[PDB]
């Protein structure tokens, strides 16, 4: 009867690409994803990437174990001391190729958009526009 009702997206949304999934095999990345869902349930398994083109200091560590109810403006919160941005340096996330609202959290993010291994992938810029 009702039709089903269809979010827009940007035509270049899903077209990520993370050297984390160039440099580990798909199969390895979902049985670990499949692992850690269920090791820590109440977490979601973040891999956290600068995005093409970024002119920002580099994360150490990639793979993240995030609580499901830290809000997006935590994560920016947490990972911008991991850097140490200035306070004038700006700071935007992506996932799917859009800025996620602030006010999402981890685990409404993983829900919408991991991928195939359980994992949900962010890219982090300087820029507004990933990629850019």
């Amino acid at each position: 009867d009702d039709f089903v009702m269809i979010d827009f997206k940007p035509a270049f949304s899903g077209s990520m690409k993370f050297v984390y999934k160039e440099e580990h095999p798909f199969e390895k990345r979902r049985s670990e994803g499949e692992k850690i869902r269920k090791k820590y349930p109440d977490r979601v398994p973040v891999i956290v990437e600068k995005a093409p083109k970024a002119r920002i200091g580099d994360l150490d560590k990639k793979k993240y174990l995030v609580p499901s109810d830290l809000t997006v403006g935590q994560f920016y919160f947490l990972i911008r001391k991991r850097i140490h941005l200035r306070a004038e340096d700006a700071l935007f996330f992506f996932v799917n190729n859009v800025i996620p609202p602030t006010s999402a959290t981890m685990g409404q993010l993983y829900q919408e958009h991991h991928e195939e291994d359980f994992f949900l992938y962010i890219a982090y810029s300087d820029e507004s526009v990933y990629g850019l």
